[PDB]
């Protein structure tokens, strides 16, 4: 990727910033800019690319149980949170959070058994995050 | 991608910011910009791409169970949150969250058994987030 | 993508900001801009692209149970939230949230058994989020 930036407050190409109790007095302020940008990005000149898949069967006893190609059974982001109590009590408390499963951004680009991929795959996240503020 | 930016307050090409109790007095302030941008992006001069699948059968005892091509049985983001109590009580409490599955943004681009893919897949998130404010 | 921007308050090309108790007196403020943008994005010069799928059978014992092509049985975002109590009570509390399943944006572009794809897939999210505010 190109020019992926996180800026907290002030982004500028040029900035004049004259803030507090300040005297700014007779000035000549001349500025001659050339700032041209040329991008040739994610550009391709391919001839004859090929993505191919083939299966062929023959004479055999494949009867009781047969699988051809992959078998997938992953457990991902799998949880069994179990809370067992009796006289669970919350009283007079000010800022109380009970959080058994909580999420923010979730990105899954390609999740598969088989993948044939050609080209470009990009995944970008920019963020500012606060879970609790209770002053 | 190009120029994926998170800017918190201000963004500008040129900025003048003359803020508090300031005296700004007699001035010549002169500015000559060329800022041209040329994008050639995600550009593809292909010939003869091919995406191909074939299956061919042959003479056989396949019967009792057969599967041809992949078998998928993942568990993803899979949960069993279990709370057991008797006299569960909340009293006089101010800012109280119970949160057993809670979500913010979810992007799943391709989720599959099989994929044959050519070209470009892009996934972008930009954010500011607070879960609680209760001061 | 190009120019995916998140700006919290002030976006501008040129900005003049003259805020509080400030004196701004005689200025020769002069500005000559060229800011041309040329975009050539997602441009394709393809010839003879082909997407092909075929299945061919022969004489065989396929009668009891047979599957051809992929078999999909994923569990995704699957949950069994179970809460058991006896004398569950909430009294005199101010800002109380019980949330067993809550979501914000959910985007699923392609969820399939098989996919043959050519070209471009883009998924973009931009947000400011607050779950609770109760000061």
């Amino acid at each position: 990727s190109i020019d992926v930036k996180y800026i907290g407050v002030k982004s500028a190409y040029v900035s004049y910033d004259v803030q507090k109790r300040t005297i700014y007095l007779n000035i000549t302020n001349t500025l001659n800019i050339t700032n041209n940008n040329y991008y040739s990005v994610e550009v391709e000149n391919i001839t004859a690319q090929v993505q191919f898949s083939k299966t062929v069967i023959g004479k055999a006893r494949l009867n009781n149980i047969t699988i051809i190609g992959p078998l997938d059974m992953k457990q991902i982001d799998y949880t069994v949170p179990t809370v067992i109590a009796e006289e669970m009590s919350y009283m007079y408390d000010f800022c109380t959070l009970i959080s058994i499963k909580v999420h923010n951004i979730v990105l899954m680009m390609q999740v598969t058994v088989t993948t044939t991929y050609f080209g470009h795959s990009e995944q970008i996240s920019q963020e500012r995050y606060q879970y609790v503020d209770c002053g």
